[PDB]
């Protein structure tokens, strides 16, 4: 199995999208994720049992890149790793 994984949560829709950000080995300190096209890193609120979510005010554009930073300082950046058709309960990894 991969080492870092998103996967999407239900809950999320076109202004909302929730996501379990897992890292084998680390724990996020803190995931900002930026819209496909977008120059903008938007910081994403830490839900629990490790969603982070983020409640967009119009809908989202994907593909969806990710960065974090991890409680160890691993920061790592991800360009476009859930599509803009994601399915929800669906695990992507790069």
């Amino acid at each position: 199995v991969p080492k870092v994984t998103f996967t999407v949560e239900k809950g999320s829709n076109e202004k909302h999208l929730a996501v379990l950000v897992k890292y084998e080995g680390d724990t996020m300190a803190e995931v900002e994720l930026r819209e496909h096209g977008s120059d903008e890193w938007v910081a994403m609120t830490k839900g629990e049992g490790g969603v982070w979510t983020f409640d967009s005010e119009e809908p989202l554009q994907g593909p969806f890149n990710f960065r974090f930073l991890t409680e160890k300082g691993m920061k790592n950046v991800f360009d476009d790793v859930v599509p803009e058709k994601y399915t929800i309960g669906a695990t992507y990894a790069p």
